[PDB]
Parts: C-alpha cells; sequence; structure tokens
C-alpha cells in the first residue's frame, strides 16, 4: 500500500507514535517519506547482505527474519514479510522497540540525514488528526 502523507500520519497516530519516546508525529512521517516513499512494500538490499523492509525500512540483520541474513537476531520476533503489509501494526510495534533501544531515531539513516534538524512539523501540516 502506498499511503498518502496525511493518511499515514493518522495511521501512525492511532498506533501510538505521536510523541513516542519524545518524537513528534512529523518525525515519523518524515522518516517514512525518505525511507520508503510511504510504500509498505518497499524492500532494499544492504551491502552486508541484509535487507530493509516496509515503510520504515526495518533491517533483517537485527529486527526481523527473512531466512537469508546470516547472523540475524530477529529481535521483533516477526517474519520480515510482516513489515510489508497494508496494516502497519507490525512495522509500528517493531519501530517502537528500535527507537527505545538507546539511539532513538538515529537508527534510521534517512531520518538522521533528511529529517533531524529540519521543520519536521511540516510533514503533518494540513492533516486532520
Ligand atoms: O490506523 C490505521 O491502521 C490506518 C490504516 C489505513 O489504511 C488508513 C488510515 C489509518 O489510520
Ligand atoms: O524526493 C524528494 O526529495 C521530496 C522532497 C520533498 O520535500 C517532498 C517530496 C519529495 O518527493
Amino acid at each position: 500500500k502506498v499511503f498518502g502523507r496525511c493518511e499515514l500520519a493518522a495511521a501512525m497516530k492511532r498506533h501510538g507514535l505521536d510523541n513516542y519516546r519524545g518524537y513528534s508525529l512529523g518525525n515519523w512521517v518524515c522518516a517514512a517519506k525518505f525511507e520508503s516513499n510511504f510504500n509498505t512494500q518497499a524492500t532494499n538490499r544492504n551491502t552486508d547482505g541484509s535487507t530493509d523492509y516496509g515503510i520504515l525500512q526495518i533491517n533483517s540483520r537485527w529486527w526481523c527474519n527473512d531466512g537469508r541474513t546470516p547472523g540475524s537476531r530477529n529481535l521483533c520476533n516477526i517474519p520480515c514479510s510482516a513489515l510489508l503489509s497494508s496494516d502497519i501494526t507490525a512495522s509500528v510495534n517493531c519501530a517502537k522497540k528500535i527507537v527505545s533501544d538507546g539511539n532513538g531515531m538515529n537508527a534510521w539513516v534517512a531520518w538522521r540525514n533528511r529529517c533531524k534538524g529540519t521543520d519536521v512539523q511540516a510533514w503533518i501540516r494540513g492533516c486532520r488528526l
């Protein structure tokens, strides 16, 4: 599913990401924009052999099982394919674990390089929330 900007903001809010670990909703929308272009089906292979999955591009080396990433820890206890669903529940629950692990949203390269230090509130402006 390719979400609209405000559609995804509303879904993320309903699932508890607004101000989760202190990160306002616009941070999460901005991160999804630049990780996946709001596409739940996005997949991208990493140099190290792992793959990133879903709207928040969650990585198979640590967080989910894709059956082809040697050394994977599957810390979210899910198949990576669960991160590609039109239902964002699995992606959100796994993201909550990731963001809580001490490094915050710096875990997401696109957030660090394209959202952090910007007017992230812009990503939710005009949205019914
Ligand atoms: O909250 C959700 O899971 C949700 C899912 C959608 O497909 C669209 C809007 C939403 O708010
Ligand atoms: O592709 C981009 O860099 C981009 C940046 C924006 O601020 C808005 C939409 C986009 O597609």
